[PDB]
Parts: structure tokens; C-alpha cells; sequence
């Protein structure tokens, strides 16, 4: 069986969508129409920066996905057993699965960002070396219980979020443990996929009433959860994304567990597949 995997924030790059925008110029001019500038524009010169600021980026990401999966299965007309996406790349994955048009799919995906970008005074930092349960154990062991865990990549690779400050005092931490290889703060100012992002939530909850969805005909492995949407839990596993860890490493074993799963990278970087690797490792 094959899963097909869209990247989130972390795998945007300046250049990302190359080749595609000018083979969908309708869909990027709707895109540009809907946003208010051009997103070829944005991919390829990153004017501003902007590229690195969330309100962008999801969107940046979700075109660039699309386009890529739009073309992937334009050469291969082969559709996958299962998809998922990494935070962000979930909507990409509902959108393979025909649960939203590309326009929906985009309205959401602003908003989401619009909310995110209005986090301040927080920070996210990538933990190597530790599992899941060790981090969550030294958290609360050195005073730091304030922190929440935001993803779960793979075994040893894990990602906090909170407050500035407490990030802060969680390198001091973590350097100190030895089994740590790696305390590398995110380029970020909320502290997403956490507690500290419940008004975000909210709101988007609300925002998300106004939407009806279409038929999930491609399973989707949910971050939260780790297992398939159901079709009539869209909107609440959605908003629950925005709160909540994502489960990476319980998604791509459960579907490990089916037996010989290949998967597939769509989108820009290889970071999914990297973390695949060490998954089955």
C-alpha cells in the first residue's frame, strides 16, 4: 500500500513551487485573487521575509502542496491507500481526499494563519534525543510543567512550546541532560500546538461552523488522534488540531502496522521522509 505525506512549516523554502505555478496559472491567479498578492511572488523572491511569517507561510505551503499533488497525479494517475500531513500539510491531505475544494481549502488555511500570527510571547524549540515520555518526565521533574509537547516526529525527536521565558529556561535544562543531542529553538513567536493557543482555537471553531464538507473517500490519519477521520468529526478534530499535540510518529506507525507501506513525499523538502526513516529505524 502507499501513503502520500504533505510537509508543514519547517519545509518552506524560498523557490518552493518552481516549475508549477505557471503550469496551474488559473489556480495561482485564484489564489493571488483570494490573498491579495501574488504567491508565485512570495515562493520564489520571499519579498519581506515573508516566507517565515505563519500568515504566509500556511498558505505558501498549502498552494505549494496542492500544485504538487495536482501535478503528481496529473503523470501518475494512481491514487494512494492513505494520506496525512504534518500540521499545516493536514489540510493538504483532506483536500487530496476531497473533503474541501482547493478554494475552501485556501480560505481555511488564511484564517488559520491570520490566528496563529496573532500569538505572541511565545516560543517552540525541536528536543533530540529523548522519547515523548522522557521529555514530558523532565518537564515536570525541573518546574517546568508550564510546557506542552506540540509534536511527536519520531521516536527521539520531539518538539515543546510555551511561554518565551520558560522556553528559555528549558535549554539550561535539557542541555544539561545527557542523552540530549540536540536543543534547537524554532523560528517562531507563539507557542503553537499548545495550551497557550486556546482563544486561537476557539475562534477558529467558530469560523469553522460556516463550512459544510464533502466525503473523506481518501482515510486521512488525523494529527490528533492518530487514526482515520471520521466523516462526521471534520470541524472538531480540525479546531482540536490547533490545541492539541501532533502525533507524527503514532500516525506513520499506525500505518506501519497495516503491513508493507510504502510512503511519498508531496510537497517541497524532504523532511516527512526523513522522519520516516528514522520511525522504521
Amino acid at each position: 500500500m502507499i501513503t502520500y505525506l504533505f510537509p508543514g512549516q519547517g519545509s518552506q523554502k524560498q523557490g518552493m513551487g518552481s516549475s508549477l505555478f505557471d503550469e496551474f496559472k488559473d489556480l495561482t491567479e485564484q489564489a493571488d485573487e483570494t490573498l491579495g498578492y501574488s504567491m508565485k511572488r512570495l515562493c520564489l523572491e520571499n519579498p519581506y521575509s515573508n516566507l517565515h511569517k505563519t500568515q504566509f507561510t500556511q498558505p505558501a505551503l498549502y498552494v505549494v502542496n496542492v500544485l504538487s499533488y495536482l501535478k503528481k497525479i496529473q503523470d501518475n494517475d494512481i491514487k494512494p491507500d492513505y494520506v496525512a500531513g504534518h500540521s499545516l500539510g493536514e489540510y493538504n491531505a483532506l483536500f487530496a481526499a476531497g473533503a474541501f475544494d482547493f478554494i475552501t481549502g485556501l480560505q481555511l488555511v488564511r484564517k488559520r494563519g491570520e490566528l496563529m500570527s496573532m500569538a505572541t510571547d511565545g516560543k517552540m524549540a525541536a528536543v533530540m534525543g529523548l522519547t515523548a515520555a522522557q521529555v514530558s518526565d523532565a518537564l515536570q521533574t525541573h518546574g517546568l510543567h508550564t510546557i506542552d509537547i506540540a509534536n511527536m516526529n519520531s521516536p527521539h525527536q520531539v518538539v515543546i512550546s510555551g511561554r518565551k521565558e520558560d522556553i528559555e529556561r528549558a535549554k539550561s535544562v535539557f542541555e544539561g541532560l545527557k542523552d540530549v543531542t540536540m536543543f534547537h529553538p524554532l523560528n517562531v513567536s507563539g507557542a503553537f500546538h499548545s495550551r497557550y493557543m486556546s482563544e486561537a482555537k476557539q475562534e477558529f471553531e467558530k469560523f469553522l461552523q460556516s463550512f459544510h464538507f464533502s466525503a473523506i473517500s481518501i482515510p486521512v490519519i488525523s494529527n490528533v488522534h492518530a487514526r482515520p477521520y471520521e466523516q462526521d468529526g471534520i470541524h472538531s478534530v480540525l479546531a482540536d488540531q490547533i490545541d492539541h499535540s501532533v502525533r507524527w510518529n503514532d500516525s506513520i506507525r499506525y500505518l506501519l502496522d497495516k503491513g508493507r507501506m510504502e510512503f511519498e513525499e508531496v510537497g517541497p523538502g524532504h523532511v516527512l521522509t526523513g522522519l520516516i526513516h528514522r520511525i522504521k529505524n
